[PDB]
């Protein structure tokens, strides 16, 4: 059997907390009424809800109300115990009611309004500094989670709202979000795709907050180098040996045997031979001005296939990389 693993921070805290904090099933859901809310638009859509603008009534103020979809009671219990929990918290968006809709029986979450600023338009006109700013942010909201003892489990640019004009950042989307509990064995069919770490790809199941901390280095890798996805997999197998043909073979093997993976035989066929690629070969003249070596060692110490040696959120918040925010 595989070696067990915990997280290096922040290992306990759910075990000393009581039952109301992380048992969600137990969780007493008040919904709230409908009818304060007048839905104004689609903002967006994603695999598990349909989001509208819309404005209170009883205040003259814009939220965004999130209509979940067909799914298992059990995972709506699940985030909206997780949101009231971290309610409050640096750069998380704020819950701030749950309605039903008396017909059809559909649950919606109401959040506070963020004024997306769209990525295609912020893309070339974000600067180092820029990246470097939004990059600590997420920080702010992941210490914060993991502190919480919460992993959110599909951080990735599209859950990442950010109002430029206002310089305000919100971590959204908290439906696959889990609370840890050291030795528990978690299903590794979360996160989207180009943002799995190695541990959800060679069926590791011991994992912990540490995975939020490699799609944090994809969404950095992807920004400062300028290509997105930056590792990007067709298909859950391929997205494996996307990684190794960066970070190579030869420390995926270690990995594997650091905690006795049994690596799917198949992988041996497709995952070849692949020497461990220098960052600096991603350096181009249309990225070169969001590069720095300073850049290359954080992003060098999120991206390892070991989940225990990557930077834990506060000791990438003490990084030279954001010296200057
Ligand atoms: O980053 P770009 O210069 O835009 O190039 C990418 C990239 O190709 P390179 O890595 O060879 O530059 C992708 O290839 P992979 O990294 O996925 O192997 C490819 O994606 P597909 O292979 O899925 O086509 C993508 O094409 P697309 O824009 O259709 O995603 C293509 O972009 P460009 O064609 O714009 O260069
Ligand atoms: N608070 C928000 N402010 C503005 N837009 C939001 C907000 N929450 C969600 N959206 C929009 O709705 C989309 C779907 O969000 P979300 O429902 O949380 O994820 P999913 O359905 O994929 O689990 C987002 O990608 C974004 O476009
Ligand atoms: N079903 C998941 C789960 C829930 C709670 C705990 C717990 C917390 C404190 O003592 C045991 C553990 Cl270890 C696992
Ligand atoms: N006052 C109009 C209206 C109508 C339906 C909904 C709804 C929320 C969740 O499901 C439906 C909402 Cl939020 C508002
Ligand atoms: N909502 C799309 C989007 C766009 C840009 C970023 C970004 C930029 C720099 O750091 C993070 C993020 Cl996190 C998300
Ligand atoms: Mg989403
Ligand atoms: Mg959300």
């Amino acid at each position: 059997g595989p070696v067990p693993s915990r997280a290096r921070v922040y290992t306990d805290v759910n075990t000393h907390r009581p039952s109301e904090y992380w048992d969600y099933e137990s969780h007493v859901v008040e919904w709230g009424n409908q009818d304060d809310y007048q839905l104004v638009r689609k903002l967006g859509r994603g695999k598990y809800s349909e989001v509208f603008e819309a404005i209170n009534i009883t205040n003259n103020e814009k939220v965004v109300v999130k209509i979940l979809k067909p799914v298992k009671k059990k995972k709506i219990k699940r985030e909206i115990k997780i949101l009231e929990n971290l309610r409050g918290g640096p750069n998380i968006i704020t819950l701030a009611d749950i309605v039903k809709d008396p017909v059809s029986r559909t649950p919606a979450l109401v959040f506070e309004h963020v004024n997306n600023t769209d990525f295609k338009q912020l893309y070339q006109t974000l600067t180092d500094y820029d990246i470097r700013f939004y990059m600590y942010e997420i920080l702010k909201a992941l210490d914060y989670c993991h502190s919480m003892g919460i992993m959110h489990r599909d951080v990735k640019p599209h859950n990442v709202m950010i109002d430029h004009e206002h310089r305000k950042l919100r971590l959204i989307d908290w439906g696959l979000a889990e609370f840890y509990h050291p030795g528990q064995e978690y299903n590794v069919r979360v996160a989207s795709r180009y943002f799995k770490g190695p541990e959800l790809l060679v069926d590791y199941q011991m994992y912990d907050y540490s995975l939020d901390m490699w799609s944090l280095g994809c969404m950095l890798a992807s920004m400062i180098f300028r290509k997105e996805p930056f590792f990007h997999g067709h298909d859950n197998y391929d997205q494996l040996v996307r990684i190794a043909k960066v970070l190579g073979t030869e420390d995926l093997y270690d990995y594997i045997d650091k905690y006795n993976i049994e690596l799917d035989p198949r992988f041996n066929d497709i995952l070849g031979r692949h020497s461990r690629k220098r960052w600096e070969r991603f350096v181009h003249s249309e990225n070169q001005h969001l590069v720095s070596p300073e850049a290359l060692d954080f992003l060098d110490k999120l991206l390892r296939y070991d989940h225990q040696s990557r930077l834990t959120a506060r000791e990438a918040m003490e990084h030279p990389y954001f010296y200057t925010v």
